[PDB]
Parts: C-alpha cells; structure tokens; sequence
C-alpha cells in the first residue's frame, strides 16, 4: 500500500483553504465538497491519500501545436498524480487519454448574468454585441463552443474567439468578478453547478438564466489502466445510492447559502 | 464480424411496434428513442445488429433465493445477448455483473398522480394510506425502496411490501393504467423520463409532482469483458456532445406531444 496522490483544484465550494489553514497540516488544510468526497472514496476503497492542488491551476486541455495535456488531466497523463477528485467534466477527448468513474454530479453549461442584464438565453447573447460574453480557458466549456456544429453556439464561438478585449478568463473566480464589476456588460458561460453556488453567495448580485445548453457530468478520473478505477467507480455508485452525494451538495451549496 | 444481438424492452417511447409492423421485417418493425440510438451506436462502432425484445419483459433483478438474474441484465449475464440498448438504469448491483457506458440520459425516481390527487411529495405519500402507491417489479425503482436507509423512503417501503392488494405492477403500461383507472387512489413511483413522456400523452390526465428522489442515468450495457464496451462508451459521449441525444429526446417526448 502506498499513499495515493490526489490532484484537485482550488474551486469553491469543491476545495477551499480553511480560514484557519495556517494552523493546520496536510489534508486538514482544506475543506469542501470534493474534500468530503475524497475522504469517502478513500474509506470505501481502502487507501490513504494526499490532496495536492494542480500546479498550473487548470482543468485540462491539450495544446493544438504540441499535443501536450495541461491541468489535472495532464497530471494524470504524465503520472504526476494517481487520481483526480474535482469537478472534472467527462468528455470524449479526455476519455481518449484517461479513465472516469460514472458521474458523481449532473450539470450543464449555463449563463450567469449580473441581475437586471437584459439576456434570458444563449440565443439572446448570440444576437447582440453590447454585452460581452466568454468562458474559462483550458476547460470543457471553451472546448464545447470550439467544437459545436449547432448554429447558435457556433455563432457565439466565432464572436468569442475574436472578441476584443479577450472574453476568456483563467478561473471561475475571475469570470464571476468580471460579471460583478462589468455593470451588466459581461455575461459568463459556466457550468450550472458553479452558477448555482455563486447565486447563493453575497452580494447576491448574480443569477443563472435560461436552460442548460447540455447535459453531462463530473467523474473521478484515473490514468488509463490504473488498478484504482474499478473500486472508485463502485464507490461513487454506492455514495450516490446512499443519498450521500445529494447530502454533500446541499451542505456546500444551500445549507449555508448567504442569500436567504 | 458477426451480427450483434441487441436486447431491449417494449417501453414507449424507447421501443415500440410501428403501426404497420405486420408489413415489415427485422429491425424495421420497431421505432423509438432506443431504436434510433441503436442505429447511431452501430454506425459509430461499425457493427450490424439484430434488435430482440427481452423474453421475460423485465429490466433486470437478481432472485434472493436462487441468485439468478432475470430480464435484460440476465440476458447479458448468461450470454443470450451481446448488448442492451434500452432505458436500463446504471446501479451498483448491476455494475457488479455487467458493464455500462457513461449515461445517455439523466433521470430520477418521481411520482405520477392522476390530476387532482392531493399529493405533492413522497413525504405526503408516506404519511397517509387512502391513496395506494407502488412501483414496477424487477427494476431499479423497487430496489431503491428496498435498500433505502432514508426514513421517508424506508417508511414507504414498509408500507408497499405489505400493502394489500399488491401495489406493484409488471410494466410501466400497467402502472399508468392503474393511475388512470383508480380515480386518484393510486400514485405511481417511476422514473422521471417515463413520467414526463406519459404527461404529454392523451388523455392528458396524469402529472409528475415533487422533485426527483435521486439523480442517476441510463447506460448501454455489455457483458463484462466484452470487446464492444470501449467503442460503445465513446460513441455515447460523441452523440451527447453533438447534441444528438437531446434532439432524440425532443423528437420522442415533445415534438409529437399530444397535450399541447
Ligand atoms: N468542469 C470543467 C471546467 N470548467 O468549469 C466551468 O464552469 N466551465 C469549465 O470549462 C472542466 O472539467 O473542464
Ligand atoms: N430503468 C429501470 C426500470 N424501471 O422504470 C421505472 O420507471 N422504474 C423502474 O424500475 C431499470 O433499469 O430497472
């Protein structure tokens, strides 16, 4: 038995530094949905682990020129980590290089606006220019727009890829800050899960509008051929069946919601 | 290359006999969401196939005494079929004996009532006796209640397992007929997907109430170790990414909805 190296990302409310993190060591420094999930998975699979934050702060994308994978995906591909326990979207391109457990959370791409912004759908965004809109870099949302053959999403892609100044952000935190400080002139395309969490955080000035653009899920990832995959997949199914995953979502999204 | 034997179930709107089925042969006799899905999967994976309806008309459950698997699950386990393309729920007990692709549809257990029935939640059902309620036999919904540790669902299970006359039905069709003919005295616990489909079918006398009890998905299943699994999983992800699965749901649930 060896300590399993877990790669994850600082993304609220999945993994966050505890307020008193300076007083603590190792795994105890962190808290969140994925921190709780990691503890449950490890217990069910019988392994000890070490939580580590992805070096480049990215989810995972492959460079067009170099063909090299970055982010958490890259850490699994190059063997820097043994497993990824984070809001990592199950996609075809990633499934080609790493393995995923069945989903532990269901979600879809959505729109976040500053309250009062006159936008109710992706269709609305695509038909105008005054309100800028973008996505996070190196993730599944940007890749969705890049590869979409659907007219509305492709129209949106053509605008976003050449928009000036850049409409892309490095992290969810940056996109949220841009929505909040742009006086309604910036809308942010992000996963419904993040959108719903932020909607319940002070200053309660944002909101999710329209239906989700797609239906997909987050999965726990392991390098291809990992001996860990099977047990991890069964653990996820068990936790879902026990209602534990639902309990964890309520805990981190709503029980402590700050917007009444 | 050999013809792949597909096991499926006659369940609207997934697989149904075409009205003019007598005039047709083989795969052409059927139509529906899963019929369309099977054609797409076969095309993407490069195989020819034969659609067959599960002999016992069941989804799949293991006998407590004999330990023998029935339904579509049983057909894969005993090698009577090469793959299952139907609304087969991904569960822990099934994952122990067969393989599943990532989900092609997202859903949850829900409540179906005859319009006007004074029930808005599972909590409501559990606190009364006048309105009987049950589930389909040999499926994931009955197993959910049987294994639940959650107070409300366990209370519901204790009532259902000993209710008289029996509250369990053999098929969705039977449960729907019971809801419709029981004058509000029977509520039916079934997957949200089936519930939403029936809600748009004449005589438009049923409705889904409350939130879903859980969050899970349907997957394409193959016997353990099947050489088909990998390609099938990637095909499902591709179809989802192209928006084809969403298009298919709209086609079979709403485009031809009969309730305005
Ligand atoms: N879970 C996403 C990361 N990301 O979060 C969003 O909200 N959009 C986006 O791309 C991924 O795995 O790439
Ligand atoms: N998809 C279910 C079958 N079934 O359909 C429902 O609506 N409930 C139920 O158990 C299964 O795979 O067992």
């Amino acid at each position: 038995n060896k300590t399993v190296v877990v790669t994850t990302i600082l993304e609220s409310p999945y993994v966050m530094m505890k307020k008193n993190h300076e007083m603590l060591e190792g795994n105890e420094r962190y808290e969140g949905y994925c921190v709780d999930l990691a503890a449950e998975i490890a217990k069910h699979c019988g392994f000890k682990y070490k939580l580590t934050i992805v070096g480049d702060g990215k989810y995972g994308a492959r460079d067009a020129d170099t063909k090299i994978w970055n982010g958490m995906v890259g850490e699994l591909v190059y063997g820097k980590a043994d497993i990824a326990i984070a809001p990592l979207t199950i996609t075809l391109v990633r499934e080609e290089v790493i393995d995923f457990s069945k989903p532990f959370m269901s979600l879809g791409i959505s729109i976040m606006i500053k309250k009062g912004t006159p936008i109710e759908s992706a269709e609305d965004l695509s038909k105008q220019t005054e309100i800028a809109y973008g996505t996070t870099d190196s993730g599944s949302t940007k890749e969705f727009f890049r590869r979409s053959k659907i007219a509305v999403f492709d129209k949106m892609w053509t605008y976003m890829r050449s928009a000036e100044p850049s409409v892309f952000v490095r992290t969810t935190a940056e996109g949220v800050a841009r929505v909040r400080k742009s006086k309604g002139k910036y809308a942010y395309l992000l996963e419904s899960t993040m959108n719903e969490y932020i909607e319940q955080r002070k200053p309660c000035d944002t909101m999710k509008v329209g239906g989700n653009l797609d239906s997909k899920g987050y999965g726990i990832a392991t390098p291809k051929g990992s001996s860990l995959g099977n047990a991890v997949n069964l653990a996820v199914l068990k936790l879902n069946e026990q209602g534990l995953l639902d309990k964890l979502k309520n805990k981190w999204w709503y029980d402590k919601g700050e917007c009444g």
